[PDB]
């Protein structure tokens, strides 16, 4: 069962009492500077990163525009502003603009999927992908086909108030 | 009375004969490695930036996705990936995924404004905004309000084939 892990989580991120959940709050936590903590964006990992086989989670997510989430290299910066991509090392799912996207660059990839409530996320590394489907249907979303070299993490982010990540059974 | 400042632009652009024009394109050009230039964001400036009063022009642009342009204050970072971002000194719209964007940040704010063709700009430096009108009906697209502290240059983007900007007289 994954958990969020709070030794990385931005000191912004407010995380459930369960370690399921993350929004994001007004208040920076004064939290330990650890090496892990991503100090700048407003991202947070999984307790446990996969370095094989399939793996697969569910995410319930918010309506309102200011998540994404996915996977992320171990290797992913923690310190400083650094860019949402595939090249520094994220691969995920978005929502702005009441829109959703998978987060390519240089330009973002539009879903035209409709509203999305709950996402199931499949982590294969033998085949090198991570793929992304809505739980109600099981409709693919999207698929990042990646020659993962690491350790790889959920990935969770949220950059505006009134939305959320959490982590469903 | 503009045109674009070919030693500022990214080697993969392609500037027009009367450098009025810019479309990315799949070769990257042997050029002088000019301080000004950016080097890896898909950028060039207008030769001329602005320090005070009121400035306008205007942008035909294309309906394929991957521009972006505005205006940028004169200290935007050249070298590297740099994020295209207000905070980075940056104040533009774009076309990314089909949808119109203030590109606003941690969040992209979509204009909801249907197609155009040419964008007129109007730079305040007395009050401090830069404005975005859709030529046709001259209809308010966006407004950014900035404290600009120095010279202010018109900005463009490329940063994919089959689309293109060119300032219109
Ligand atoms: N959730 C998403 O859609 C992914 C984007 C996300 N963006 C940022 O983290 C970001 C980007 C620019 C400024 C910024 O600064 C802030 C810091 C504290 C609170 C609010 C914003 C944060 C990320 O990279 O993970
Ligand atoms: N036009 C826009 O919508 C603005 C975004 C624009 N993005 C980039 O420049 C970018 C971002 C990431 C990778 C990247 O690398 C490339 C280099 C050569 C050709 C293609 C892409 C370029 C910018 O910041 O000006």
């Amino acid at each position: 069962e994954l958990t969020l892990d709070p030794d990385t989580a931005n000191p912004r991120l407010i995380l459930s009492l369960d370690l399921k959940g993350v929004r994001l709050g007004e208040r920076a936590q004064d939290l330990p500077n650890h090496p892990c903590r991503f100090d700048t964006n407003t991202r947070v990992l999984a307790s446990c990163g996969f370095s094989s086989g399939r793996h697969h989670w569910e995410v319930e997510v918010g309506s309102k525009d200011g998540w994404a989430f996915g996977v992320a290299r171990e290797s992913v910066r923690r310190k400083g502003l650094t860019p949402f991509t595939p090249e520094e090392g994220v691969w995920a799912l978005q929502l702005n603009g009441g829109q959703y996207w998978a987060v390519t660059s240089p330009e973002r990839s539009p879903l035209s999927c409709g509203h999305l409530s709950r996402v199931r996320v499949a982590l294969d590394l033998e085949v090198g992908a991570v793929s992304f489907y809505a739980v109600e249907d099981m409709r693919h979303l999207y698929t990042f086909r990646v020659n993962f070299q690491e350790r790889v993490f959920p990935l969770f982010s949220v950059c505006s108030t009134g939305t959320y990540l959490r982590i469903w059974p």
